[PDB]
């Protein structure tokens, strides 16, 4: 307890000596307080001015305009300690799982080197303000490697001084540049060295990319089964035991030497152990402390988040096939049926499934599944908008299922070939496009990132009329060789290479569904979704604001390249058909 704690909390306590007080009317109730201390501030959602001059229809949608204007009381509820049936279901599989997972990886420590160069080209890694300015800045600095020095042999000596989260359905909870690089050096290799793509981990999708999820969704559906289930939890990551904690520690399991001792700490000290400061407008900042849920950073929860929704929806899968009959009790007999089904089927069970973090589609043996309810509910898994008990809703065509926040149409090209493309309603797709994040943007930075979204557009939602005629309009208005940019799935969009080309290889050269390698010639070749199948999905298409638009496109083109000035612009709208003479 606070032999594991209290040396964190002790140091913030003499830091604000001057500002300590244990407060009596503290909110909280399932997380312990400790005292509080003085300071005062937070950023908010700005709009792109490049995207929304180039997007003028949407002005006057409120689904796209309220999208850009703006429960801490579930992050503060509590979870029941399953019962002892449960945690055996979860250790055996979880034991099997960390083992498949490990045939073809070896676990390992990951480099300063591989740290720079992820700092060198801003990935969110969530660090935090007062000693250097930028990560960028500190990385290039012999004093921050010190202060990681002085951490990092106080985790071997099994202590923890300076690893502290910053709390903020989401709550980023930021850490010190310093914590952030030994949870990376201890856990990076899961990401980095792709534990849970497909061809590793069977039912993981990590890297795959949004041009291939349609197609293994399309894969999954040919297996023989019943419908396909995509139940959301409510609240994952506030719904993380020490029980799913503990199970995910068994990677250590597979370590060895200082690399082994560098994970058991970051599990222990600062996984099964936490330090939070959260500001209050009572503005104090109070330190609090848990032993349960997610906090950990985001790329290392995404890999923890998968691999327990893995473990999750095997035990789900199996509570459907009869394997087991209670989760009040395994008898000895019951634990040998699950060891022998999980080393008999799992591998084929897993390859049912595509799981990317909290997110899943289960196409399970059959529809026993639907009610197979016990083990998931008691492992604190709740499901989202549907009554505890209710069985679940399953989908009967693959391109209805949602996953990662999209749906999946299959679209035949005009040469017969047949693409599987991603889609969700075009209102989301442009009011995240009208969105930028953080102060001091230039109009140059603004208009690479609307350049950003608008070749995502050309290359992943080429089928959606407006957003096709859109991302022409942008790359026509921002000058032709400014470098798309994002400040925090592969990222092909992200290149000055000519977007057909970029097409060709995504679809065609590098497609493993694709046979016929023929390459395409021109834009008109690549179709669309039937005209009603883009109304359905949010296109404006039939409407006289969307006609006018599309008619005066190079108006609002020449309005922007005004306002960014003499630069060398290239027009791709006659890349269509409607505009090419
Ligand atoms: N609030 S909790 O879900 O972390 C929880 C469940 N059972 C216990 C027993 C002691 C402390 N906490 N606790
Ligand atoms: N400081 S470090 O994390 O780059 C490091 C130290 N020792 C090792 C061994 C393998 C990889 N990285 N590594
Ligand atoms: N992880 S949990 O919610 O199942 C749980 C059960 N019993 C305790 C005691 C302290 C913290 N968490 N906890
Ligand atoms: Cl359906
Ligand atoms: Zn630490
Ligand atoms: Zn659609």
């Amino acid at each position: 307890n606070l032999d594991i704690i209290g040396k964190r909390i002790e140091k913030i306590k003499q830091e604000h000596e001057t500002s300590w007080h244990y407060d009596q009317d503290h909110p909280y109730k399932t997380w312990a307080y400790h005292g509080s201390y003085e300071t005062k501030q937070t950023a908010s959602s700005m709009v792109n001015g490049v995207v929304r001059l180039l997007t003028k229809p949407w002005d006057i949608i409120p689904m796209v305009t309220q999208m850009a204007m703006t429960f801490k009381e579930k992050v503060d509820t509590r979870t029941q300690e399953p019962k002892e049936g449960t945690k055996k279901l979860m250790k055996i599989t979880a034991e099997w799982l960390w083992k498949e997972l490990g045939k073809k990886k070896t676990p390992r420590m990951c480099t300063r080197e591989e740290f720079t160069r992820k700092v060198r080209s801003n990935a969110a890694l969530g660090a935090i303000f007062n000693k250097w300015k930028s990560a960028r800045e500190a990385v290039e600095d012999s004093g921050f490697w010190e202060l990681v020095d002085k951490e990092r042999n106080l985790h071997l000596e099994g202590k923890c001084e300076t690893c502290v989260y910053n709390m903020m359905s989401r709550a980023i909870w930021y850490m010190w540049l310093g914590a952030r690089f030994l949870e990376f050096e201890a856990l990076g290799f899961l990401n980095e060295d792709h534990w849970f793509s497909r061809e590793n981990s069977l039912s993981g999708v990590e890297g795959e990319g949004l041009h291939k999820l349609g197609y293994i969704l399309r894969d999954v559906s040919k297996k023989e089964g019943g419908a396909m289930y995509a139940d959301d939890t409510a609240g994952w990551d506030t719904r993380i035991t020490l029980e799913d904690l503990k199970n995910e520690e068994m990677v250590t399991n597979h370590m060895e030497g200082e690399h082994k001792k560098l994970a058991e700490a970051i599990f222990k000290l600062t996984y099964q152990n936490k330090v939070v400061r959260v500001q209050r407008p009572t503005t104090v900042m109070d330190i609090i402390s848990r032993r349960d849920q997610r906090g950990s950073g985001q790329v290392v929860t995404y890999g923890l988040n998968t691999f327990t929704n893995m473990e999750a929806q095997l035990i789900r899968q199996m509570e459907g096939e009869g394997v087991f009959k209670s989760i009040q009790h395994l008898t000895v007999t019951e634990e040998i049926a699950v060891k022998n089904w999980l080393v008999r089927v799992g591998r084929e069970r897993l390859s049912r499934m595509a799981i990317s973090g909290d997110d899943c589609v289960v196409k399970p043996l059959d529809d026993r599944f639907a009610s197979a309810l016990t083990a998931l509910n008691d492992m604190g898994k709740v499901r989202k908008d549907i009554q505890q008990w209710e069985p679940s809703r399953g989908w009967n065509d693959w391109t209805q299922v949602p996953f990662c926040s999209h749906h999946f149409h299959e679209l035949i090209m005009k040469d017969g070939r047949v693409l599987v493309v991603p889609c969700r309603n075009q209102d989301e797709l442009i009011g995240r496009a009208r969105i930028s994040q953080g102060a001091g943007w230039s109009l140059r930075e603004t208009a690479c990132l609307g350049k950003s979204y608008a070749q995502m557009w050309s290359l992943m939602y080429f089928h959606r009329r407006d957003l096709r005629l859109a991302a022409n309009a942008i790359c026509s208005a921002v000058p032709s060789h400014w470098v798309p940019t994002s400040r925090t799935a592969t990222h092909e969009w992200m290149t000055t290479e000519d977007m057909l080309t970029v097409w060709n290889r995504v679809w065609i050269q590098e497609n493993p569904w694709m046979e016929d390698k023929t390459p395409v010639e021109s834009w008109e070749e690549i179709p669309y979704l039937g005209k009603r199948e883009d109304q359905w999905c949010g296109s404006l298409i039939g409407l006289t604001s969307r006609a006018t638009w599309a008619k005066n496109i190079q108006t609002a083109i020449n309005q922007v390249r005004s306002l960014i000035g003499n630069e060398e612009y290239t027009d791709y709208m006659p890349s269509m058909k409607r505009f090419r003479r």
